């Protein structure tokens, strides 16, 4: 049983070449119709195979800025005190407001930001198989190192939020499956409260050949099929 066709075969080869030769690339399949039962199944299932000290999970408030070019600037809030301070300090606060709080905050442990530079990156579908392979631009903004000229609010930026659940499982030293209960809306009223939609991927730490990669994606595909 082979998920790749020969031309999905050597066009994903290239693009782990282009993840292991970058320095911001990430690497990531993301699987497609997950579900609450499959969420449940999922997560069930590498809770009791993972070792506690490979399991990470986390409660935390994404809150993103989007640049007319379609690029973005993301803040990932993970102290519950501060996503609380935030969503009633902002509620009814103008979007200009938001943008220049989100752009003025420093990175550190509890605060992750990012700029993500939606135009290099490379996604394919996969024919017959549901999943999509994207390596995507994704530069971290970190506490001591040289701060570079952030980007210029010009008050017509969009803002999306997204409050997520995640949980990562670190199953080797090369990749990580993270399933993720996520809470999306473009405007911070009630954002606890929408329904919520259920994202699964499997992200690589390090390369790793593809016939490894579609090993691994066989593997989580016997988990979520019936």
């Amino acid at each position: 049983i082979t998920i790749f066709s020969e031309n999905e075969y050597n066009e994903i080869v290239e693009m782990l070449r282009d993840y292991s030769n970058g320095d911001n690339l990430e690497f990531e399949v993301s699987f497609k119709n997950i579900n609450y039962p499959n969420f449940m199944r999922i997560t069930e299932h590498y809770i009791n195979i993972t070792p506690e000290n490979k399991i990470e999970s986390n409660n935390y408030l994404d809150i993103s800025l989007i640049f007319p070019d379609k690029n973005v600037y993301r803040v990932s809030l993970f102290n519950q005190e501060q996503i609380g301070e935030f969503i009633t300090k902002f509620s009814k606060a103008s979007s200009n407001d938001i943008s220049r709080y989100i752009v003025s905050l420093d990175p550190s442990d509890d605060i992750e930001i990012v700029y993500k530079n939606r135009g290099s990156g490379k996604l394919i579908g996969i024919d017959n198989w549901a999943i999509t392979i994207k390596s995507t631009e994704e530069i971290p903004l970190v506490a001591g190192k040289s701060k570079i000229s952030k980007p210029k609010i010009t008050g017509s930026e969009r803002i999306m939020y997204r409050y997520k659940t995640r949980y990562s499982f670190t199953i080797n030293k090369n990749s990580r499956i993270d399933i993720t209960d996520v809470k999306s809306s473009p405007i911070i009223w009630k954002l606890m409260t929408v329904p919520s939609n259920y994202e699964l991927e499997l992200e690589l730490i390090n390369k790793i050949d593809i016939n490894t990669l579609e090993s691994e994606l066989l593997n989580v595909f016997m988990i979520i099929q019936d």
